[PDB]
């Protein structure tokens, strides 16, 4: 169903709600999974989808570690509870992605579609709009 | 017009301005496309007439950076 590096990204973004303490995962978690490396070579990072696209890295940068700070500190035992529909919607969506890109496996660019369509920053903090097409252009001309 | 190295640049402000989803295309986005990339070779940030006039190539990007981020948004079609 998944290539391994959806799998990492996704599975990056479970961890990373158990390493920060985070109750139910939210797209928050999935953008963590997006700059949990500082390796320039991992897409969702530095030479990304975003940067290369429309936007400063670090706009969404400090939107995810924003959040990531604003989201209170829980017990480790519920410190990644569920994926809940929210997760459950862009795992659903990468599929869609995948009918839609004629893909045998979800790829980590199907997730950061996926994610990217469903979210928005959630503060006033920092904005971005959802550049799909900017996005898709990076990602086709990658791997 | 432009050379083909200018009209390289040029064009990158452009799309800078509407990556950025900015109202008007500025000297804050001409200076980014002349900040470029890391590459040596990119004689309006590196090897520039700046640095070896004494002056710090970094700063001026960072400022540029910082001029980009608080520069009022627009749902991109409003942009340049």
């Amino acid at each position: 169903q998944f290539t391994e590096r959806a799998l990492t990204i996704l599975t990056l973004a479970q961890k990373l709600a158990s390493d920060h303490q985070h109750p139910q995962l939210q797209p928050i978690h999935i953008l963590a999974a997006f700059i949990e490396t500082p390796e320039d070579g991992s897409v969702p990072y530095l030479q990304n989808l975003i940067e290369k696209g429309r936007y400063d890295y670090d706009l969404f940068k400090k939107v995810v570690n924003r959040n990531l700070v604003r989201i209170p500190q829980q017990q480790p035992a519920p410190a990644e509870i569920t994926p809940s529909y929210a997760l459950g919607k862009v795992l659903q969506d990468a599929a869609k992605i995948q009918k839609q890109q004629k893909d045998s496996f979800i790829a980590q660019d199907h997730i950061l579609f996926a994610l990217f369509n469903d979210s928005s920053i959630q503060q006033i903090f920092k904005e971005a709009q959802v550049d799909i097409e900017a996005i898709k252009q990076q990602a086709l001309e990658l791997r």
